[PDB]
């Protein structure tokens, strides 16, 4: 089964930083996602990152800095779902932050 996965994002990552190949950790085509009515969204706010069909490469759609993100909370996780049209379901997606408290 592939419904569990997860990406990897250092804090103060601006809008188009790398996050982690969703598509590619999904094991679907990018040529397939767009006829799969693929689609991004989540519970907290629904717009934190975006997935790109030109190379399946996911990146930041929204304040990754330490003080939108949390600063405080050393580790901090976040939470979101894909919403896939055909197949019908989704893909759990787990974005954790990579800095520390200090800096």
């Amino acid at each position: 089964g592939n419904s569990q996965i997860h990406y990897s994002i250092p804090e103060e990552a601006k809008h188009g930083t790398f996050v982690g190949r969703i598509a590619q950790d999904l094991g679907l085509e990018l040529t397939e996602l767009v006829p799969r009515l693929f689609r991004v969204a989540s519970k907290d706010r629904g717009d934190l990152l975006e997935v790109n069909l030109q190379n399946g490469i996911l990146f930041v759609n929204s304040r990754i800095d330490r003080e939108e993100l949390c600063g405080r909370s050393a580790e901090c996780s976040i939470h979101l779902e894909v919403i896939v049209d055909r197949p019908l379901q989704v893909f759990h997606v787990e974005v954790e932050v990579r800095d520390i408290n200090d800096n």
